[PDB]
């Protein structure tokens, strides 16, 4: 019999990529895979489809989903998680988003798939599909430790018994000690009680225990404490199949090759946050002052004034697309300046590069600390106040980034961090290769969906 | 009006405390309906008759085609304990898995705002949710039960001993209690059979589940445990117990001309299964112990001759039904031979009494710790052996028995084992009273399933 699963990520590019990639890992164990997204969001799919379906290269399948987008008040062509820009849209789009219910339980009523895997924003999906006597797996798209983290804070609230907003507090059971502050979580959770954001967060992380499973996209061997901790102390069922970016496996490279090996910092954001004109005007003139060579990507008053020449040929400013996993991969790069969003850290985790972290929000600050603290691969950049929007307050300032710069590249310990991430990288291939343990975990995943009954 | 559909596992432990919990509910203004099966139905009919004509609220019956025939049991065999020997415990899940087609429909058709359906219908929580009704589980068991099956379940320290007889503690608890493989079910500490260790993972699992969990326990009995259960293991939970306690002649007169706290009660149940060769070790302990006792025995090869006759002074047998609460309550009861099942310990500590403790199965000897080690108001009597067969090897002999009897009556922890049972009494009564901790508890739950959306 061949198997069907069903794949619901949320209209966000850092849930969709991954559950693409998830997508593809099981339709290469002759699963059949089905995607549902929404006709604004159709052409991402649709495009890496036909790129990745070559020879080999099994199929993917879409479902269309009409978005109410008009329904909550959205401005048409708001389809999408990036769109929800200010504190009124992000509550529509959620709102937006929960009235999808109907059409996936009429979905799956329809075509009565073996498993659904839904986003974690989905926490409504494990009723929907139990109507039908399927299994509901969530996909957050984070790292062990951030899902292990966040499920602490909620629980033991360690901040409650703190007094200012600076003061550390640490985190309780875990194996390692790990010290936060408010400024680091979201200030609905710490300052003014916002019952939508904290609900949200209740019926996400409850979901992990009232639904089939959790598919992770991490291996055992990055994280095993976290690993472990989750599925024991938090008592969730999960699978490690990650890195699922590894699954199907320019001018600034011509330029690279010239280069020294461990020469090049690379610095990409992504289209995670926007980058403001005095964010932007700081990061440059550390650059320069630095000394260090440098690859930049920008998603011209906000360049100091020689800018262009005084750089030429020890620097390459790129606005837009990079080809952002072959300049990780090439030699001449020593360096990876990122939000630590999981997608981004894990690039640098397989391309065996240290990063230097400039945490935002979501659970980057839980990362961030995976990555210094744990991996130890990476040098904070200072950041330290979670927030959705860019105040001009909590601008990074020239002398606190260059600072990140040099001790990334030419520190005491930066050669270590280089050691730290090269061992990192050869077993995050070796876990998605036969017999590694990601492989082994999907194919005990797909086992059990087999015998479930 | 608010309903409630309670569907308990046809056996007289479950049922009992299932309809006392469904008085409690109909004395709030809950309509209450209890399913069972027709050659059940008496028992249920009984309670409510005899309690019922006092004026206090009706409580419905649903009657369920019990499959025996289907599954290879006797058409008389609707009870779990008719399911006597290996092999028919087997056949009887089997039986009671497949009431859900019936217990689905009666959904569908009546929509009760909630469903407590028994431990033993883990599919219970699927059933409800297509018709977008919570449901609750209920165990009949101690929230140290609860929590020691989860830990030994979790963190196996069975695995890490030798021999049957070596100790290892229960991790996490804090108390050090130190049981032996013996006293576990054989399946899951020697030969792994899948059916008894699947069907365990799936109670544990349905806790985390399900809406939450009600408990026949009061906060103040154990409160370390009623934390543990809600908090490290992670249970929405209500304890609104003891359960007994929600409605409140020839042996009376006969203990009248007795001094305080001078007589022994025996009483196993009519639940249990006593084989003659453990009778006749039993009264020859009686008399050689020199102690006053009533015993009573279910409804004459196992008496030693002229037993009736050398005890007339000190000694009485009742066989069949005794006023088992009345002679319990009766000032001149010193001490409670029992099983350590729930509902007999309950029946222990709301009276008042300390317990000589006669593990036999099911959560019993994680009851008889709790009773001997942390409550410490009882004696183990020395059955260490876990089974659902009785075997006339693992027979617990006169010197154990007797030996028990004189440790419970006039040991060196005697009269403090007497106050602490005193003190749990008191506790008990003040727990189900207005303001008590139960009575609260049923009322936030009652709260919390109007408000259910
Ligand atoms: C099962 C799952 O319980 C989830 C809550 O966990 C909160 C803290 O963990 C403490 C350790 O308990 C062990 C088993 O835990
Ligand atoms: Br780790
Ligand atoms: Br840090
Ligand atoms: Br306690
Ligand atoms: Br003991
Ligand atoms: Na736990």
């Amino acid at each position: 019999q061949q198997l069907h699963v069903v794949f619901f990520p949320i209209m966000a590019h850092g849930h969709m990529i991954p559950t693409l990639d998830i997508a593809r890992l099981f339709a290469a164990r002759n699963v059949r895979a089905t995607i549902i997204t929404t006709p604004l969001n159709a052409h991402t799919f649709t495009k890496a489809i036909e790129m990745g379906k070559k020879n080999g290269s099994p199929t993917i399948h879409l479902e269309l989903f009409k978005f109410p987008a008009q329904d909550v008040g959205l401005p048409e062509g708001c389809e999408n998680l990036e769109q929800a820009l200010g504190s009124s849209l992000i509550e529509k789009f959620f709102k937006g988003v929960g009235l999808l219910r109907e059409q996936l339980e009429a979905y799956l009523e329809k075509t009565r798939p073996n498993c659904l895997v839904a986003d974690m924003f989905f926490p409504w999906a494990t009723d929907s599909a139990a109507k039908f006597n399927i299994p509901r797996l969530v996909f957050h798209g984070t790292s062990f430790f951030s899902l292990c983290a966040l499920e602490v804070v909620r629980l033991y609230e360690p901040h409650k018994n703190v007094s200012s907003d600076e003061e550390l507090f640490s985190l309780p059971l875990f194996p390692h000690d790990i010290k936060m502050m408010r400024l680091q979580l979201p200030e609905d959770v710490w300052k003014h009680e916002k019952a939508e954001g904290k609900t949200r967060l209740k019926l996400i992380k409850e979901s992990e225990l009232k639904s089939y499973g959790v598919i992770v996209n991490s291996f055992y061997e990055l994280e095993p404490n976290y690993a472990e901790f989750f599925r024991k102390e938090l008592g969730r069922r999960a699978w490690n199949i990650g890195p699922v970016s590894l699954c199907n496996r320019h001018e600034c490279l011509k330029w690279l090759n010239s280069k020294k090996k461990n020469s090049v910092i690379y610095i990409c954001f992504g289209s995670t946050a926007h980058q403001i004109a005095p964010q932007l005007y700081e990061i440059a003139m550390a650059l320069e002052a630095s000394g260090q060579e440098f690859i930049w990507v920008v998603r011209d008053s906000w360049l100091p004034r020689g800018f262009e020449q005084r750089v030429e040929g020890k620097g390459l400013i790129i606005r837009g697309w990079a080809p952002q996993v072959l300049i990780l991969e090439h030699e001449a790069i020593g360096a990876f300046v990122t939000h630590c969003g999981w997608n981004s850290t894990l690039e640098g985790i397989t391309a065996g590069v240290p990063m230097v972290t400039w945490p935002i929000f979501a659970e980057q600050f839980y990362n961030e600390k995976l990555v210094n603290q744990i991996l130890k691969i990476g040098v904070p950049v200072g950041a330290n106040k979670w927030s959705r929007e860019t105040s001009i307050e909590d601008v990074i300032k020239k002398d606190a980034i260059e600072k990140a710069l040099r001790e990334i590249m030419v520190g005491d310990e930066a050669e270590e961090r280089r050691s730290r991430a090269k061992k990192l990288k050869e077993m995050a291939w070796k876990a998605v290769e036969e017999g590694g343990s990601s492989y082994s975990d999907l194919s005990a995943l797909i086992e059990e969906l087999r015998g479930y009954h």
